[PDB]
């Protein structure tokens, strides 16, 4: 496995390799020891996985959980391909504003270490796509918020030829902009004080 | 989620509900709240993830983990579709020596949680069949072993109408009352003694 860190302060972009014989094909998406070799400690305790399922040129986000209480998030393409982007909402962060994205597809695949306090987006680019999350802290709708992942400023590579399909939920969300002037993005320094509490070495 | 009892001591199905709109589908395959609720504490630490992808007629197993250190799983279907069995091995356990399985398809998701020391094989119904699976220790090859699958004492379904595409290694795995007399298999109280330790609570 080996571990690239993202634009976005703190994630990640794990390629494990792949194992193939007559039976089929084995990855380990998440692995302990290269994980704490590139985080600095181990995943948080897991509270939920997901599994969605989308259709090509669906884009989902931008997401966020209230911070506190936050959620880090560990997630991989178990089917399909997407273009996942990590985008950096945490006020006070050395990268706040910028994103990053990686390409996830069957032929290379490659997870991503999402950070407390940072947003998630993708988009999927072809039919059947699998988006495999494990999710530090419960899906809570109270806490769960949402940015525009449209915005023209932010210019997330969301378009792939085709109306992007976007729920209303994600449609009507408020830009980051709009979200930091409001008091509703997640602060660095606080971010930074779950993150290092969820991923303690036990 | 509903969770069911496995005729396998201790081992779970949780059957999640499908969400869907005109982007896709989502199912969240591990939550804590019905996990604590059917086996009394939270989830193992995640120590590894794995992504296994087999042709149809491919079958897999029995696997188990030396017992110490053991591995208790979790594990679900991602795509394609599987007969998943379980397999109780656990010399000392009430239900020793029984199976179960659950058919784990797309339309009807279903996940199972797989105790400390018990045994773990499945059989792909379709090509490209992905089995996802969460673990409380990452794979050893020293600590991992195997028991015959086609053992006509278990009478396991794993015939589906073509040869049966099988590793060499289990292919020629011995027998479950071959390795309980050869010393071999995980001790129950053992195995609950380790899961108690993986699972407890804060």
């Amino acid at each position: 496995m080996q571990a690239r860190k993202l634009a976005v302060d703190g994630a990640i972009e794990f390629t494990p390799r792949v194992f193939a014989d007559d039976r089929g094909l084995l990855i380990l998406p998440y692995q302990e020891e290269a994980f704490v070799e590139a985080h600095g400690g181990p995943l948080f305790r897991v509270a939920q996985t997901i599994h969605s399922m989308s259709k090509r040129g669906v884009v989902r986000g931008i997401h966020y959980t209230v911070t506190p209480p936050g959620t880090a998030k560990y997630v991989y393409c178990a089917r399909g391909k997407a273009m996942d982007i990590v985008i950096d909402i945490r006020v006070g962060s050395p990268t706040f504003g910028q994103w990053d994205s990686v390409l996830m597809d069957q032929q290379d695949p490659r997870a991503v270490y999402l950070p407390v306090g940072v947003g998630h987006a993708f988009v999927a680019l072809e039919d059947d796509t699998v988006m495999s999350y494990m999710l530090s802290r419960s899906y809570v709708t109270q806490d769960e918020l949402a940015l525009s992942a449209l915005d023209p400023a932010l210019g997330l590579p969301i378009d792939i030829g085709v109306e992007p399909i976007v729920s209303d939920r994600d449609r009507v969300a408020i830009t980051l902009a709009e979200a930091q002037r409001q008091g509703l993005l997640p602060d660095y320094t606080t971010s930074q004080e779950i993150e290092r509490r969820l991923t303690a070495v036990p």
